[PDB]
Order: C-alpha cells, then structure tokens, then sequence
C-alpha cells in the first residue's frame, strides 16, 4: 500500500545504479567471511560468488535488465542473486543489515573516486608547476585591490595556485585516511551477532582499519561533510584562479588568450575570446558548496543511529565527484594551452610602482624608513611638475631632497632589479621561484 | 587537457528537455511578432508556425529524438525546424539572443510549475484547518523544550502549521508576480534592434509586465533566488512539522500513529512503525536550502551582463520543483489519513499543568500576580510532601496557604476548563479555534488565485 | 544554575538595544491590563510614570545594569520594581517572555526596516539622477568581460537600479507580515486573562493580531524573510560593487572613486584602492551567512517555544547595522565618483559594430543567416588589408553583397547603434528616458 | 574619507584581540631587522623596550583607545612613538599590512585551537569514563526514533565520544597547516630586506615557513578550514543534544539534568527544561553561519589582496568563542545528568528480542530465511494466544520448528541479547570495554599535541 508518489522521494533507481560494483564486493567479501563462520558451506560459497560475479559483468556490459519492484540497488541485485543462483542467496543475508551496506558501498565508491580526484589534482599542480618553471623569466604587475603594486614574476603568480591546491591535495587524502576505515560489520546499529571476522572483511576489501563504535558507524556522515568541504575549497582556490585569467583574458588587460577548445567567440568578432571554461569553473563553487550545505543541515539535529534522512548523501556526493572530475582536468588544459603576451605583461609595468624601492634605496643606505619615505613623496611631487616618468629625473634632484641618495639610484629604475630583491624565501626572486618550483617537485614525489 | 570534457558542464540535453514546450512557446510568439514587423512574409510565419507545432507534438508524444550534436534545447529545436522547414528556419533567429530565450523559458516554465505548488500546498492547508474542525475536541500537552506546557486543543495545534503555512502560499503569491515579466525582447544585452511589438509578445505568451531594462533582465537571476528561498522556508516549516508527528508518533509518547502507506516497518516487531515519510521530508529542507546557497554563491560578486555561470539556474530550479512537488501531496497524505490516540493525548495531561491555572484563580479574586504564584507554589509543595497530586489538595489544604482559595477553586482541576481561559483572539479556547478556522477559510479562498 | 551555560543565554550587551520597545509595549499591556480589571487606574498611572522613567534613562544612558539581569525584560522588571515597588508585578498578569521576545524583536524591525528603506531608496534615487544627467555617455556593453556592443552609461546605472528597486518591493512584502501583533499570544496558548488585543494592536501602532497563539510564539519567518531579502540586496550591490572595481582599474580607466571611499599611497598617487566597493562585496556573505545560521537554527525544530530561537536577535541586528552603512556609503561612492567620458568613449571600437552591419543588411530584406556570411567576410577583408571595418571602402563593401548602399557610413556611428534599441527596455536615449520615469513613479507610489 | 565609511571596517572592539599577538609579531620581526642591518644593537634593544611596555598596556588594561586610530597596527604604532619616539617608525621597514593581518590571527588561532583541543579532550574523556561506569545499564537502541532493539548505554554515549575523536583529529591537521609563518612575505612580493624568515619562525615559534608570499597573503584556507572543523563538531554536538534533550522527556524519562545546566518554575518541580542542550544546538547553525560567510567572501576574489578578506576575525573570533562556552556546558552537562537505570529497564519488551530469537536458530543450523519466518509464527502465536514471545512454553515453540530447544529460554534475557555482538565494535560488555581502552589510548596521542 506504499503511496506511489512516496516512493518518489525514496526510490533513486539511476543515481543507485552507480553502486552496484561495490555492492557486489561487498557481498563478496562477506559471504567469503560468511563460510567462516558456518554459516555457509565451501559449495554454496562457490554459487553465490560466482552469482555476484555474473551480475558484475551484466553491469559491466550494461546488460543487466533493471526491473520495477527495484527500489535500490541492495534490491535489484539481491532479486538478481536469486534469479540466478536460487534461493540459497537468502544466505548472504544473514546477520548483516541494509544499514551496514549503504554506508560501506558509499565508503568504497568514495575511496575509488578520490583516487581519480587526486591523480588529476596532481597533474593540475604539475601543470601550473612546469609552466612556471619555463616561463621563470615573464614579470607582470602584481595585483592588490585590483590595482598595479609592484613588478612581480609571472611564474611567482603561476604558483601562488599551485601551493593553494597543493594544501588541497594534503586535506584530500587527509579525509582518504578517514574514508578507508571499513564499518561493514556493524550491523543495523548494535554489530554482528554472528562474531564474524571483521578483520577478515577488512583486508577482504583493501581497507585501513575498522570501525570502533556499531551506533556510530551506522549513523555517521563525517565521511560524506568532510569531502565536500574539501571540495568547496578546492572551488574556492580554483574560482579565484579563473577570476584571474578572465580577468587577464580581458582586451583591457590583454596579458593572455585562452585556446578556442576552452574558449567561446563569433565569426563576426574573432578578436573575442570568452572564457567559457573558466566562468563554468567558477560557478562550479556554488554548486558544490550548495551539496555540502545541503548536508550539514540534514545531519544538524538528528536523532541517533539510522534515519531515512541520512539516504540524501548519495546525489551529493556523486554531483561533487563528477564535477570535481572535470572541473580538474579542464582547469588543466586551460592553463596548458593558454598562450600569454610577454609584451603586454611588461608594457603593463609603469614606473610609479618603483617608487617604493626609492624608499628602500635611502634605508639600505641607513635612512629610516619615514626619512625615506617622505623622500620619495617628494621625488614624486616634482617629479610631476617636470611632467617626467620618475625614472628620468636628476641625480641632483635626488639628492636635493635627501644628501644619502648617490648613483646607485640609478639601478632602482629596473623591473628585474626590483624583482630580483626578495630573494628571502617566499620571495619572487628568480632564485626564490626555483627553490619553490623544487619544494613542489618534491611533494609531488611523497604523495606517489 | 579536455576541450569535449569543458562541453560536459556547459551541456545538460537531459535537463534542458524539460523546456521544449516552453522554448517552442515562445519561438512561435516571436515569431509572430517578427511577422509583425515584416521580418517575415505571411507565408514565411506560417510555415515556421507550423514547423513549431510539429516539434511541439514529437516532444510531446516522446516521439522527438536528440543528436550528439544538440547542444541544448535551443541547438535541439532549431536543427529539427531547419529539418523541416529547411533554410527559411533561420529568419526566427534574427535579432533575439540566447541571453533572452534563457530567462524567458525559465520564467515560462516556473510560472507553470508555482501554479502546480500552489495549488499542492492549498491542498495541505484544506487538509490541516479541515481535519482542525473535525477534532476540536481532542486535547493534548502543548510543549516548549518539548516539556509538557499547559492543555492546548489538538486542533489549536494542527492550525498553528496551517498558519504558518499560508505564509508561505502569501509569499509564493508574490514571487510568481515578479516571474510574471516579460524578458523576451532584450536581445542579448542592449534590447531588441528591430524594434520588435514587446507588448504583442507579453500578450501572446501572457505576461502581466514586461521587463524595464534589458542589462537588467538578461543578467538576473532574482526571480530564481527568490523562488529557492520561498521553498526552503516552506520546507523549514515543513521540517517542523516532521519533527513534530515523528516524535508523537514514537510508542514513547503514543499520541498517533501513521499509515501502512506513509511508513514501514519490521516483520518480526509489527509493532514497530516508522515514519520514513516525515524523514523524507524533513531531510528534503536541506537539500532545497543546498540548492538556495548555492545559487545565491553563484551570482555573488558577479560582473555585469551575461555570463556563462548563470546556466547554474536550471538543475536548481527543477530540482527544488519537483521536490516541492512530491513532498507537498506527502504531506497531505500524512496529515490526511494518520491517526490520533484521543484516549493517550487526553492521558498525557497531568494536574501539574495546571498550576498556572491555580495561580489565575487566585489572581482573578484580586489577589495581585506575584503573591499568587507564590500562594500556587505552596500548594503544590503541600501537595509534594502529602506525595498526592494538586487536584486532590484538601480545600481545608489550600485555606491553610490562604483563605481565598474556595470551594469553586474545584473547576480549576478540568482539563477542559483549562483550556477554555484563552478565548482571546488566537487562544485555544473552542471559540478562539472556531474563528481561526474561519479565517484560514476565507484566507484559502482570498489566495487561491 | 551555571556560570558558563548563563554565557550564552544572558547577552545584556546585545539586548539592551530592545529597552525602548520593551519599554513601550510593557506600557500598552499595562492600559490593556487595566481595562481588563488586573490594574485599577490609580495603579496603572503609577506604572507608566515609572515605565516612561525607565526609557529616559536609557536613552540618556544612565541606566544602571544590575549583574544579576539576564534579559531586557528582567533588567527592565528589575527597575520598575524598585522604581514602583509591588504594584509593578502585576504587570506580568497573564503574560510570558515567550509573546515579548517576538513583539520586541518586530517591533524593533519595524523601525528598523524603514530606515533601511529611506535609505535603500536615496541609493536608487541617486542612481537615476546620475542616468538622467550622464544620458549621454557611452562604453562597452560586456559578455563575459568581453566588449559586446556599445551602450548608454545610464543603461548600465538604470540595470543597477531596476534591481535595486525589486528588492524595495521586496522589503515593504516583508515589512507587512512584521506589522502583525504577536502580544497577547501568553506562553503558548494565548492570553488568559481575555486581554483585548484589538486595543494592543492599536495603541502599538501594529496592521493587525496574530491568528494562532501557538505558532505566533514559535515562529521566525518574519526574520528569515528579512534576511532573505537582505542576502539578495547585497547580492545586488556585490554584483554592482564588482561592475565598478573593474572599472576603476587603470586598465579599464572608465572612472575612478572620490578620495573619501578609497585608500593610497603618497608613493603612487595614480592609485586608489576601492576599499568602499571591495567592504561592501565582502558584506554579501557576511549577510548570507546570517540568513543561514537561522535557517539552521530552525530545521527541524519542535512546536513552540525552545532557547534555540534566541540566536535571531544578534542575526538581525547585524544585517540591520550593515544594511545601514553599506546602502550609505553605496549612495555616496554613486555620486562622487568621477567618469571619464573620453575613456569610455575610446573603449569603443569598429569590431563592436560587425553586429550593426550585419542588421543594415536585414533592414533590406536580407535574410539573417546571409546577412552575418556578409558581415563576416567584411570583417575577414578589413583583416587581411590591415585595416577597420569601418575604414573599408564603399566598393569594398559591394564585392561581398551588391546591397551596401552609402548609407552604411551611418552603422559606423556608436550613437546610431545605441538609438537602434528603442522596443522598451532598450538602451536608446528614449528608452533610457522612459525608465527614468518609472522608477521616479515606483519610488513615488512607495511612500507610504 | 567619509565616517560611514569607516564603520565597515574600524572596529578596536574586534580588533583588541589581536593585540599581545601584535606585539610579539613585531618583537620578532625587530630582532630579525636589527640582524639585516638596519636597526642597530642600540636602537633594537630599545624599540624592544616600547613594545614589551605596550604588551603590558592592554594586558593589565591600562592602553587608551584611541578615538582616532582603529586597528591595532596603527594603535600600537602610535602608542610605542608616544614612548621611543619616532625611532618606532623604522619598525615597519619591509614588512606590510598584508602580513601582520595573517601573522597576527594565525597566531591567535594557534594559541586558540590548542585551548579548544583542551575542552574537547576533557568532553571526550568524560564520556568515555561515564561509559566505562555505567557498562551495566541496558537500554533501547533507536532508528526511525522507533525502539529497534536492545543496546547498553555505554555503547550510546561511545558513538558520540568516538565521533568527536575525528574532530579531535580533524582539529589536529588543521592546527598544523596553521602552524606556518606568513610573516616575511611582504605585501605581495616578499621581504625585499632579505631578512631572515627562518629566525622569525623560530622567534614565534612556529614550525615552517610560507612558500609563496602571493599566496600566504591571499589565502584564508586556516579561516575556512578552522571553520568547516568547528561547524562538523558542532553537528555532532547538535546530536547528541537532541538524543539527550528527547531523552530527557516526561514520556521517555530516561534521564534528568542537572539543576546548573538546566531552567524550571516553582509551579512545576518536575518539568525541567533543557536550556543547556538547546543553546548548544542552535550554535550548529550560528557556526555554520561563520564558515558559510566566509566561503562566500573568498568565493570568486582576484589574486593577492583585497579589503574583502576583512571579514576573517570577526567569524574566527565568534567559533572559537562559542566553540570554548558550548564545549565546557556540554561536559558539564553530561557528567552531570542523572540516568534512570530503571526506566531505560522497563524500556525494554519482549517483542524487542523476535530477531535474537530467529538468530537463536540460524546457529542451530537453520537458515535465515527460515530463522526468520519461523519467529514470525512465534510472534503471531504469541498474539493469537494473548501473551508476549517470552511465555510461549517449549511445546508452543516446538510446534513451530523441532530446533527450539530447553536452552531457547536464554533468548529472553535481554543481558544476553546484547551479548550476541561480541564482533569488533559491538555492544557486548567486552566490546564496550575494549573500546573505552582503544579511546583512553587514542586521547593519549592526541594529548601530546
């Protein structure tokens, strides 16, 4: 007598699909630990995986025929079992709970998934790594409220991203560790009352360790928050990233042009480049933050253990893991193809932002930092009645204002001079790039 | 390094299949107006009308087939007209953009779909202030800190979420109204060049208004934000009535129980009855909200005009609508064929509550307020330390805490009494409720619409 | 009780802004309490002298808070009493802090989203004079930052204000549903001393009475509905903030920020940081983040009263103080900042008309399809000759169609291609005109 | 420029905090100057001297406001010329702004989490001991809020405290990507001085240094992080208040808080409102509020800085304020609730052990799926007959499946029933045991931060 529309709330029959695989493991595993315990014999064993085994490749092959009494996968395959091996399925039953297998088929698919998450997160990093490393000689303005501030190095800036998404590849397999703790096992909320061998399962499925706690493993999502924050952030750091270079892909800025395959334009505008993959990246963020605050306010103020509430998990997390796929390697190929304007870059460098080495000119030389910073106010003053780019002034003009200036001041009028000064570490120092651009290099290396 | 994978975010053929009807509407209102505007021969339109309505009746008998070419549904729908009509399909784009047939299917589409919700959520109300009358009798714990309060009428209860409900039905009123605004005839940014009837179009497709700038119209998204957030108030609402029946629904309270249809159970513990139904739709108040925030994220800090975030809106707005949807005619299910324990609601209640109730007997003899909570404090210590309930106090008892209290102080131990104090307007005394009910009726009649 | 659960639930910092309102509404219960019999006219005049005793001090800041006050409403009782002894307990007759938590709380709103109002409105009045003077002024219309087609400067403003006044009617929506009386509602289960709310709805100044005492008490649309509103206001004026910090950078050079809403250096006096656009951006999730918390804060909650709704106070109140400021100095970064015509004007380019071409050959009954083969091929020409569509010969022209007549001189006009748009809405100088007129008509009809 | 203005990002009141946090930030970055070569012995000594007097200003709390300044930056900056004269200027020389900010709050956080790691611990712990004590008590186990079957109390309060270990853990990986010096990365481009940041981070004792100066002024990753940390504990908290909190009901009646963490009236004794549970729940959202504020302010910014990453210590200062109160009142109260061993006794029917019964066969050898349905027979029987599972005699059971022996009647003992899950992490005595030894051990490590 289930009402017909309320089976349209639990009934996800496509989005179940997608975890079939790891049903069958999982089935596996235990009817493997199953024998174990007596509660099958060496032969039925045999029948019932090689059953799972059939409906592996009739998922494979996407020949498995979906039927309507299915309303998830535990279900569809189960009706399968039988349809195949015979009533000795009833089994693989005993003992366990569909409490048990929606939290680890979602564990398993998770552990998988992320691995193919990572792998592209890397080669997203590698990408911006390299390029920065060739391009270590390209200088551009460097940006603060949207405004020229100080020459900086294009490679500098490559790899401000590349360490922000490093950090993110850290909390990735950060929660990797928390996701590859097995709770099969825990039964519908109190544990497996057969004594099996959790251990067994275990190892059976490649897992780190095993749950602690039955009532916890049952109704716990952290597994499922915990990913999609990881995610947003990662949406962050990649819509700041996209920010940038729609912004530099601007006619305004001209610094670069994005390739056609991750751009958009018109026949009767072909100097017109819109970045298409980009703007997609960047609202990306909002749709996955959307998944991870959907979440937290269905787990906020739920009663203990299982819930039909905790079924929402499943489209969330699927949502983020095909968007995060993508959204990686396509952030990859537009910082791979994306051809930049040397030219613009350093046409873009204006004198008034040396002012500030000016300063730094009188205090190396042992004038405080107020006595050379009012000096430099007054170079700029006059500097503009004489309507002069400040580079072009007089050594006698300098030292008019303030006996310390010399010669020297000359070399302050210089991008790569002004570049080359922070050589500390962090710096944007040719030197300081490269001693970044080899900290990365290794990194990548521990995580493999 | 994926170009064909870039085009797997900006593509949804399965999502924007959803607006064939609609996307068609409006090429055919267009279309005549292009008509209208010698853009097109009589003839011309005629053919591309008819070209139209043949697409409209492929997708409508499913008939209609997708090419791994077709973009979305614009691409889908163009492709199949110059396949019918051939070359002379191309005159209907002239001088209309993508940027308007967006917010112009969207908008269509909505205005169908808040039509549907309203109509759902009248249906809720009907069920609530309906069922209020029916049960004016019953009468249970009113809680705060899920503390038994003080006797409150069953029906006072179910017409406090009906209450808060038209709230809701009001707002969707109004957010259908901003959706009533034409944006077709905006171009792609600065409006439409040919000078196009954007009065004809707003008839044809009918629309109270028609949208006040072009910049405006083709880059907001209001219309959808504001949508998402009247959903997931009502589902806010609807969270707190979830919780509400599940927990009265628990064999701990035992006040009623749900139907074999809007729950489950055990084999082996039929007495075991879960409401999935409310947690269902308790939990779907996150995933509306989800997709509030999300969409909200999207359009913050975004730059003027167009932009391809935007296409962001469609996946959301569905989603919501179809939750909505579901969840609205399972409620009423619920609130429609549920039953209630009038024997353990009427048993729940305990003379306890009724110590205010003491207090304002004294406080109605003149005695002031605070003197008499304290006189209702003694009486219930007393009472305490003879181990007995306040109802069976000695009248000799409660003299000795002083003289006011007199035989009558009897009918302050009635449930039914109890709650017949509180015959102020939104009370939960019979009359109170009777009026409520009155006006929910003529509220329900006022929104229709 | 706990000294630190009371740090949580006893806020004497953030409750005090309700003394007035908690002070006028405990004056009309007290007339109500009256004519209901609890009071006699000897004593009610008593209490109100006293009651009018306590406002003056608080609005002088005199007021002395005791360290045992959790709440405005024991501060205030506090006071009373000791300012009029016994008399002032028969104050609380038949009332609970439960109804004076909400009527506080709305009546505080009331006031408070009008003066949000007044000054929601001076920002889009201002806005509309600035398009009505500025009508002339042209640049860039954008698509994915992308330069589109030419545009009136006051098309770009009215955008900005149309939206801006949705959200006016927006708030006057909300305002109504706050303007409903919920005194009277006693703890749960209404008033039961028969108090009549008919005289609290009038001597409040309040639009009508709540219908159900149990959900009155219980309720928290009228905040999350104010925060809705907020969230999409300041999504408004972060989208705007955006438009305006690209443009003011020295690459766009559209126009550039009064020195009172920006920040520098006398280093570099060619640039000004954005401060004011750039706060109010960030002021977007700020209030975003408001309107989720209470979001939260109500799902899944119980029927009537519990502490957890004690959290709108502080919510509101914060949009209500950033609202207040944002909308101010949104208004004055409007008026003040400088535009540069010429800028603007040289923003505009030939490309930019490849579109307006391509219509002049529809004009005269050239197909659409054929019309942008055409344009294109005049703009493909003009690109292997190294020169601008606009400087190509008429002969030119004729080779790719023998419909360019001489007038196409008139395409290559930027004012042409904006009065092109005249259908309603566009950016034509009547267009521009028209709307000027209805938001003048919008603002004039919501004034009361 | 304009007042208003100014009141959306002058705030001594927030700012306040960071002050003592300021000053070591510059005592450091001085030493390190002087080392460069641009402070002499004479003059770093000296400045040394202002600052350590200001960082005593505050701290007793003799500082002046200065109606004039707003962040501590400039306070500071003025107050040590009103004290070293206009040699404090030359303390700036290099540095930037944009580095103190991040300087300033990591470290702030940094002495923070260490705090809230230590009340969390002290949750954690006190459940674990609780459990540990009660190991004996045996109460219903919930799902769908329905009794699903017998648990041990212990194994409950083990769930919440073995959740709140992730946070411990998850709070462990965030204080360590925290724990890394931003100063010395200029306002964009670096330290130009070369000084040496490796004395800075030993003089502040931080662990490593940031590897790009871009990115350790543009990123927000310990705000947000930090956030998403304190807002997944807090659901957890929220839980775990609404167990206790429905618990703590008349109609379960399963527990009593204590007075401290509690509200009442002198009407009615009993009824005891759970005001400590509650406030803790709706910080879930008020956290989440701060962490989804702040997603939306880095959501979608241009590289390097803008004013817009202003907005970070008001929500860092606000989660790990309420992170400190709500953690404290939840020990509190915890270890304080009373625990009706009784009532959670009588909690526990018959009806609850038709599964260990069918469990009872399946070892005998049957299949489960007759297990199953033959315990189905035994529960219908049993109704038919009027009484409960338990006094179906042997012969009853017998009439059903030869299997049922003498030894079936240890199946109605609900200590056994819950011995059956001796399975790792079951709630048999011995699992529950070892568990409270694994979480000892884990809090060990944890306590060596």
């Amino acid at each position: 007598s289930t009402d017909p529309i309320m089976q349209m709330l639990s009934t996800s029959m496509s989005t179940e699909q997608r975890l079939s695989e790891v049903d069958i493991q999982a089935s596996i595993a235990y009817a493997k630990a199953l024998e174990k315990a007596g509660i099958l014999t060496k032969t039925e064993l045999e029948k019932i995986l090689s059953g799972l085994e059939k409906i592996s490749e009739e998922w494979s092959k996407g020949v498995f025929v979906v039927t309507q009494s299915d309303e998830d996968i535990h279900t569809a395959n189960e009706r399968r079992l039988k349809e195949l091996i015979g009533d000795i399925a009833g089994k693989l039953n005993t003992g366990r709970s569909r409490n048990e297998q929606v939290v680890t088929d979602l564990k398993l698919f998770m552990k998988n998934s992320l691995s193919v998450i990572s792998t592209h997160l890397l080669q997203l990093i590698k990408t911006l790594v390299e390029r920065a490393a060739i391009e270590i000689d390209v200088i551009l303005p460097g940006y603060t409220h949207l405004q020229k501030a100080q020459p900086i190095r294009w490679s500098q800036f490559l790899l401000s991203h590349a360490v922000a998404l490093t950090r993110d590849s850290e909390r990735l397999g950060e929660v990797k560790r928390r996701i590859n703790v097995l709770p099969l096992g825990s039964g519908a909320l109190a544990g497996n009352p057969l004594d099996i061998d959790r251990e067994m399962l275990r190892s059976e499925l490649d897992f780190a360790s095993i749950s602690l706690n039955s009532m916890d493993a049952i109704s716990e999502r952290d597994f499922v928050v915990e990913f999609l924050s990881v995610a947003t952030l990662l949406m962050i750091h990649l819509s700041k990233m996209a920010e940038d270079l729609i912004i530099y892909s601007t006619s305004e800025f001209g610094f670069l042009t994005l390739s056609d395959a991750f751009s958009t334009g018109s026949s009767l505008m072909p100097q017109k480049k819109n970045p298409d993959s980009l703007e997609l990246i960047r609202s990306k963020a909002g749709r996955v933050f959307g998944r991870l605050a959907s979440i937290l306010m269905v787990l906020k103020g739920l009663p203990s253990t299982y819930n039909k509430d905790l079924q929402e998990d499943k489209e969330a997390v699927f949502d983020v893991v095909d968007t995060l796929t993508a959204v990686l390697q396509v952030a990859t190929g537009v910082i791979s193809t994306l051809q930049i304007s040397k030219e613009n870059m350093e046409k873009a460098l204006t004198p008034e932002m040396l002012s500030t080495d000016l300063a730094l000119y009188l205090v190396r030389k042992g004038m405080p930092f107020r006595q050379a910073h009012t000096a430099s106010g007054k170079a700029v003053h006059l500097a503009e009645t004489k309507g002069i780019t400040i580079n072009n002034l007089t050594l006698e003009d300098l030292k008019s204002i303030s006996p310390l200036f010399s010669s020297d001041v000359s070399q302050v009028f210089n991008f790569v001079n002004s570049v080359e000064q922070y050589t500390a570490m962090g710096g944007t120092a040719k030197s300081s790039v490269t001693t970044q651009i080899e900290h990365l290099r290794e990194l990548m290396k521990k995580q493999k």
